[PDB]
């Protein structure tokens, strides 16, 4: 429905840099000859007809999503052998560029902006049943306005429409919820959507300390690490607000049963009354003024 086969984007799209490479094929930053807007152009060359439904359902995710807080899907091209996703470009780039290119972590004020529209972007995914699932701080980019998108909702679109667990994952999983760690068939409970929950609460810390917890050890003990350990908390809590604190206590739940919703979740004094995101916007201006 959305993928056009007749137009080739080489003609529409000018590829004016590279802006990620990997097993996945790449993502390119484009320009639109046209328009002149920009877009991330996701890449993926393959041929099986297997393989490409996991790519469409990408596509079927971001043409659902009106939620300001998500990528929007800009178009859909298929013609030779690779398969085009043209996506909303965040000039801010992603948070934990972001923490590289000012060699700190975000303040407090400028991660209750954060956590507060991951939050409502969670609660419109959820309330879809579309779970991210692979949430951490390279997938939270910034607009230059100061608000956030959500990005790269591959591994989301690997496990939207199938009963089979896609127990794979490419890297070290810093952000994976201990019931995913434990292999839990979560889709004959109410609670695989809690996953994501788990995952914001690291990424939370990751942007207060700009590494996620367990970044130190060997990354091949990880996934035991997770299993094994009590949650992750802020190594100085005298930093850090008791809401803060209070925040990642509740939602860093190990038991996904009773960890809260992201509904749940925005009622919490740590984030029920951000209202503006004001503190972002300062933090994409000083970025911009670095480079
Ligand atoms: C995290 O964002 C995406 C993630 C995946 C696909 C697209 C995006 C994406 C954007 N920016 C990017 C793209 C890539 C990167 C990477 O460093 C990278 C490196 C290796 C593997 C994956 C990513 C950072 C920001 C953007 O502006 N709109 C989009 O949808």
């Amino acid at each position: 429905e959305h993928v056009r086969r007749d137009l080739d984007p080489n003609e529409v799209w000018e590829i004016v840099g590279e802006l990620g490479d990997g097993a996945f094929g790449k993502v390119y930053k484009a320009k639109n000859k046209e328009t002149g807007a920009l877009a991330a152009a996701k890449v993926i060359e393959t041929k099986s007809e297997e393989e490409l439904e996991d790519y469409i359902v990408e596509i079927e995710i971001l043409a659902t999503c009106d939620h300001p807080y998500i990528v929007k899907l800009l178009g859909a091209y298929y013609h030779d052998g690779k398969l085009w996703i043209m996506i909303e470009f965040c000039p801010g780039g992603a948070v934990d560029a972001i923490m590289l290119e000012l060699d700190r972590g975000l303040t407090e004020p400028q991660i209750q902006v954060v956590c507060r529209q991951m939050l409502e972007a969670l609660n419109f995914l959820h309330s879809k049943r579309i779970i991210h699932r692979d949430l951490k701080a390279g997938n939270v980019l910034m607009t230059l306005e100061g608000d956030i998108r959500l990005a790269d909702f591959g591994v989301s679109a690997k496990n939207l429409k199938t009963l089979q667990k896609r127990d794979s994952f490419i890297g070290t999983p810093y952000w994976m919820a201990p019931e995913v760690v434990m292999c839990e068939t979560m889709k004959d409970t109410p609670y695989d959507y809690k996953a994501d929950i788990w995952s914001l609460g690291i990424t939370l810390i990751e942007m207060a300390q700009i590494e996620p917890p367990h970044h130190e050890l060997n990354p091949m003990r990880v996934l035991l690490k997770i299993a094994k350990s009590d949650p992750p908390t802020l190594l100085t809590p005298s930093k850090w607000s008791v809401e803060f604190r209070d925040f990642l206590k509740i939602a860093l739940d190990k038991n996904p049963e009773t960890r809260p919703s992201a509904a749940q979740l925005l009622e919490h004094p740590f984030v029920s009354s951000i209202t503006s995101n004001k503190a972002l916007r300062e933090l994409v201006a000083e970025a911009k003024a670095e480079v």
